[PDB]
């Protein structure tokens, strides 16, 4: 019923999607002349990446303006006029609402600095929007997120000569929400776009928001207390509209960001515990991480809706699993030293898969067909690489490839003048990967990808449907049924490189047949005990349903 | 056994595969500076193309000279370092030898174009080395093969005022088998090249030879009794060279021209029958026209090996299927007008397979896993598609594509002052397909190829094994096995586009294991009755060995 739960999300970012004006930049004209393939791709909703003015230390997510587009995307009326095609066309926007901290160079934190008193004797309202330390030596149990870059979660700044606190690089001071103030300041900024239409937000770094001696500042209930403030003004000032978690966290401590239906907070929160245990199980051919992880993940409120995802603009975040698991994945999925970063890979899909678009297309299978609304990350459709020459988590933020021609369409400014450079290498440049290419291609990727949204879109078990996993007696096979409304659907995926055979307990079943989803190929009525002997070729997937 | 019955064959054309001099013609040391490529891919023995001197206008099947090398191609110096380099390298290489008729420049039919007499009263002795009439009645039962451009197999010549025959173009009058010097003229052509360490030749057109009044003029007892004199020659004055077959008949005329253990012909022949029925199958979901055209063929000689293809420099022939099949590919795989040549499809295979990797696969497996020795056509290692724009079935031999750069690597002249184009456009192109590519991404086609000649020349049954059909209770699913020195291969493959159910009839195995030729992957032992129950995915290929 509500829109988010049958929605198939897009995350792109403006910078990056498409140039309008030739200076190397994305911008807002540039995305809206491609909004018609994005809906005909299958997408309903749009998550943008940070569009507000920044000096861009951390790619826009640090943030100097909360009332602003950045100008290097345009202006606030391409923003309006973005916003209204988006609409007529039938898709939902949504921006990021960077919560837990701002940019050095937010006029706040500038006049935070000055110190608790300005030079006139008057109190400075903006000091305490900040958190600071005379010694640096408060909240010690409390691990370092970029840990590559930030040696301490403190920094002592010059001019205020004390130390401020940042979960991130030490150019996003964390804001301070004890201090009410900043939480009015924030229910403001999200007010200001709300009342131009915008359906939702993607809120970042959730979990890090109060922080308290003698714990690990994550998670902690009045974080929880705060978050369900933002939904509460939201439910009551803008019914309808969308609040999605980013927190990476475990099972436990994720479902708590939906909170109660009493006490309501998110609506929809990140699948963060099942995405790396779909890298892990492919290289181990051996599917229980995900049954397991699935299985400590709590029943959700009734407005409650996870989103599923592979990747994204950050890492493979490895943060949210044993050292077992992380160094096998390392081990794994990152042979050289440059591919690590912060707890984490950083590379694109399709090169994690080693380009083999049998096992890029499992994976996708299993995204569509597991519990929640789905989110491609721009470019993966085409099947887009990565370039680990780019600092940071850049490498996977290269302009989007829509042609063959100058710059892979991006842009008429040549590879060099991109505010990153697109991939021009021999196997997953623009020459070879992209749009047009693919649009033209009876069996392309891309193609692929929109015929099996459709079929998705055809069966409403997959967006609101309960989930049972079916034992096999093959760890390289994962089988599950999705029930709703009637329908059974029974989804069959081989992880494996190779062909294997299965034994499905469809005890409950006994009397149905099964059929394919694509086609209605009808296989063998499940009979007697209701074992059910499989074959699998290899990475297989069987979409099907159960009828009665 | 003999050379040619484990080798893996790959059909080429110099003068489209790789250019050496930048003149935008394809040539020897172009070729030879590109063998290590070949012998990497995992061939064993190449087809090159006519490369004798001539006009072109059958682009070199018309020849002028049977003992030279075309100036564009190179010198004969050239060919001798090329067969050199060839052999240094384990590789074995035929030529194509064209026996049924020549060039109209040959200087034979200049001379034979005089008449019967010379001006001043002497027999001219070449006249009689063409077939003659006065009025062109003669041999009126007769088809005609280029349906779309000759009209009549007679041509009137202007200054010989007679008319001539000629099975293929009028360019190309064919010669008289029935007088003995012709006989020796070829028996000499062949002599030349193998007396230079050639390995062998494909025979062109060789039902055409003989033609008599009253019969089809095809598969004449006399044109056999002339290839038996070929492999007679061969056998006692070059020992171990081959002679492979351009046949495409019925499956019982193909049969006979191997000849028989006593009265020798060709060591090998193409299995033409099957090939149209590989392509029907895989539309209409259903492999039975597939075992009963293998079921048409008789047994053949101690000698003889089949040459399986899929594809080829011709069209795809539809001249030996029923009118109804014919009708049937037309619609499937030829919806405009411009596909069709000749009773054919003009169309390379990719294309033909709308660029489905899946299908490619599929038949490659099967290419692969039928009873003979399998010819690739290059550039269908990487998926090379057609240029229709190209007059007659010049289409499907564009310039091999290298790399990137400059006419795909194939030359440094740039794509217009190419022999043949090469292809650009946004699917098929250079810049999307090519060796340089393909060669760098772990999951290639090209990649895929060698990786399963490596996987077929692991198993000699392939080569050399007896075939055997198995019941499956489903048209879609195509099994048997092959069966050589104590090894039993099973392989099943899914023609469906969708998920489909087997019961293999495996009576004969019970109590065995079948494990995957790939990673040895057990399946479930062979029980009970032998009803072996299976599933598959869309295109699957399963290669299996049954282990005791
Ligand atoms: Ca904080
Ligand atoms: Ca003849
Ligand atoms: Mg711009
Ligand atoms: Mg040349």
């Amino acid at each position: 019923p509500e829109w988010y739960k049958s929605a198939v999300f897009y995350e792109l970012s403006v910078r990056t999607f498409q140039d309008g004006n030739g200076d190397g930049k994305g911008d807002f004209p540039g995305l809206t002349s491609r909004l018609d393939y994005l809906k005909n791709l299958g997408v309903d909703c749009l998550w943008l990446l940070p569009w507000f003015p920044s000096p861009l230390r951390d790619d826009g997510y640090d943030v100097a303006d909360y009332r602003g587009i950045h100008p290097d995307l345009g202006t606030l009326d391409d923003f309006k006029v973005f916003l209204r095609e988006a609409h007529a066309r039938g898709l939902w926007v949504i921006g990021d609402l960077v919560t837990n901290h701002t940019s050095s160079d937010h006029p706040w934190f500038q006049a935070a600095r000055r110190g608790p008193t300005l030079p006139d004797g008057s109190p400075n309202e903006y000091h305490d929007y900040y958190v600071w330390s005379d010694e640096g030596k408060e909240y010690a149990d409390t691990r370092i997120i970029f840990t590559d870059t930030e040696v301490s979660n403190w920094t002592l700044d010059e001019q205020a000569g004390k130390y401020y606190w940042h979960r991130f690089f030490a150019s996003q001071p964390d804001l301070n929400y004890d201090n009410p103030k900043v939480v009015e300041e924030l229910h403001g900024a999200a007010r200001f776009w709300l009342d131009l239409g915008l359906d939702g937000f993607r809120v970042d770094a959730v979990p890090y928001l109060i922080e308290r001696e003698g714990t690990s500042c994550e998670n902690l209930p009045e974080t929880h207390e705060i978050l369900k403030g933002f939904r509460a003004m939201v439910d009551r000032e803008y019914p309808g509209r969308l609040l999605l978690a980013e927190a990476n966290q475990w099972p436990e401590e994720v479902v708590e960001y939906f909170g109660t239906e009493a006490e309501p907070e998110f609506h929809m929160c990140f699948n963060f515990p099942v995405m790396p245990r779909l890298y892990m199980s492919l290289k181990r051919e051996d599917t229980s991480s995900i049954r397991e992880i699935m299985g400590r993940l709590p029943k959700i409120p009734s407005f409650g809706q996870w989103c599923i995802f592979l990747r994204n603009h950050d890492e493979l975040t490895l943060e949210m699993v044993t050292d077992d698991e992380r160094a096998f994945m390392y081990a794994a999925y990152a042979p050289d030293a440059r591919m690590k970063i912060n707890v984490g890979i950083r590379r694109r899909l399709a090169p994690l898969l080693d380009n083999d678009r049998r096992r890029i297309e499992l994976l996708n299978t299993v995204l569509l067909a597991l519990p929640g609304s789905p989110v491609l990350y721009y470019g993966d459709e085409i099947g887009m690489g990565d370039d680990l020459g780019l600092p940071d988590r850049n490498g996977v933020r290269t302009p989007m490839q829509w042609n063959a021609g100058t710059s892979g369409g991006f842009s008429t400014a040549q590879p060099s003048d991109c505010f990153f450079p697109p991939i021009q290498d021999p196997v997953y440049g623009f020459g070879r990967v992209n749009v047009q290419s693919q649009l033209q291609d009876p069996s392309s990727l891309l193609k692929w990808t929109a015929r099996q949204l459709e079929l998705r879109r055809a069966h409403p078990a997959f967006a609101h449907g309960d989930l049972t996993f079916i034992e096999t007696g093959n760890p390289a096979i994962l089988a599950f049924t999705r029930q709703y409304d009637g329908e059974t659907l029974l989804i069959v995926s081989n992880f494996a490189g190779n062909a294997q055979a299965g034994l499905l307990d469809l005890a409950p079943f006994v009397g149905r047949a099964p059929v394919t989803l694509s086609g209605a190929s009808p296989l063998p009525v499940v009979t007697g005990n209701g074992q059910y002997p499989v074959v699998m070729g290899k990475y297989d997937y069987y979409w099907l349903r159960l009828n009665s």
